[PDB]
């Protein structure tokens, strides 16, 4: 079997993207945040504390004729952004761009943080890490990539997102049109959970090579790009007027500004970030100081390769039995 459903950025910004997913019979379709950085797939619902949901659609269980309460489970995550959710779980059928998973765990919020409260446009999150991250108590579930693998016709699935456009999550096969050259494939480390790699090195604008072991992970569901200090610094150094701001909360630069683009090394091969990518916008409404797109790490613990990069590739999470990531220019 395949799937392949679009995604489409949220607002102007990519600040996420959202992928309508078909939940229960008859089915019930919410736009989900497809999220390679954490392993629960769970939905605002009928359950779900109604001064916390504020234009969101929602799950209702009871609707569903394939629904059943998995008895006794629960769940509770938090976000590197300190944002979180929790409730009870229900299994029932799940549908991806039309490929079908029967007996998903989804999880139904009871409760969910202002910050999802205030994004109407995410219906929830459908994690795709690796299952053994997956929050839910006392018996820990599947995400709907493990559920689907073995139907799959390659134990695959490929994000291509889109730069102020819309882009698409495919499962099960390779889409030798939607990318450029050759991919790359590179070796990932599971040991915390996620699709773990380690890049070769970067560049700044037309600047050298600078050959150098990065390690970070592949998230979609981090909007931006979060480098060690040293490498941040040698990006906004090319800015004129750029600087770290402990009041913003990171880099930002003069809006006025045209940003250089951002190289990162895959083996021997090299993913050209264009500098728009980087360009967040007014820190606020009508301000000329503009948010960065690339931002230290320093005090997260970990190198993400968020949006904004993933965003420049055609990237394969494949799940064979040794895992790997692939990236095409595209
Ligand atoms: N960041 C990851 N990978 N997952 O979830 C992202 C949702 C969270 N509120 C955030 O904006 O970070």
């Amino acid at each position: 079997s395949t799937g392949s459903a679009t995604t489409t950025p949220i607002d102007s910004l990519d600040d996420a993207y959202i992928t309508p997913v078909q939940i229960g019979t008859p089915a019930q379709t919410l736009n989900l945040d497809f999220d390679t950085g954490s392993s629960d797939l769970w939905v605002f619902s009928s359950e779900t504390t109604a001064s916390e949901v504020d234009g969101q659609t929602i799950y209702t269980p009871s609707k569903s004729t394939t629904a059943k309460l998995l008895s006794g489970a629960t769940w509770s995550i938090s976000y590197g952004d300190g944002s979180s959710s929790s409730g009870d779980v229900y299994t029932d059928t799940v549908s991806v761009g039309g490929l079908t998973v029967t007996g998903q765990a989804v999880e139904s919020a009871k409760k969910v943080s202002s910050s999802f409260t205030e994004d109407s446009t995410i219906d929830g999150l459908l994690g795709l890490a690796f299952s053994t991250l997956n929050t839910v108590s006392p018996t820990q579930q599947k995400t709907f990539f493990d559920n689907a693998k073995a139907s799959l016709d390659s134990p695959v699935f490929t994000a291509d997102l889109g730069y102020h456009a819309p882009g698409t999550y495919n499962f099960g096969f390779i889409d030798t049109t939607a990318y450029t050259g050759s991919i790359t494939y590179t070796a990932v480390s599971t040991k915390q959970g996620f699709w773990e790699w380690t890049s070769t090195g970067y560049a700044v604008g037309s600047g050298t090579f600078k050959s150098t072991s990065i390690d970070g992970i592949a998230d979609t569901g981090t909007t931006l790009l979060y480098l060690p200090a040293t490498v941040v610094s040698a990006y906004w150094a090319q800015v004129s007027g750029a600087k770290s701001s402990s009041s913003v909360g990171g880099y930002v630069f003069p809006c006025s500004a045209t940003l250089p683009s951002f190289t990162f090394g895959v083996g021997s091969a090299r993913i050209v970030i264009p500098g728009d990518y980087i360009d967040f916008g007014p820190i606020s409404t009508g301000s000329s100081s503009c948010f960065g797109g690339i931002q230290s790490s320093a005090g997260i613990g970990i190198n993400i390769f968020g949006d904004v990069a993933l965003k420049a590739a055609f990237v394969v999470f494949n799940g064979a039995t040794t895992p790997t990531l692939g990236f095409a220019s595209k």
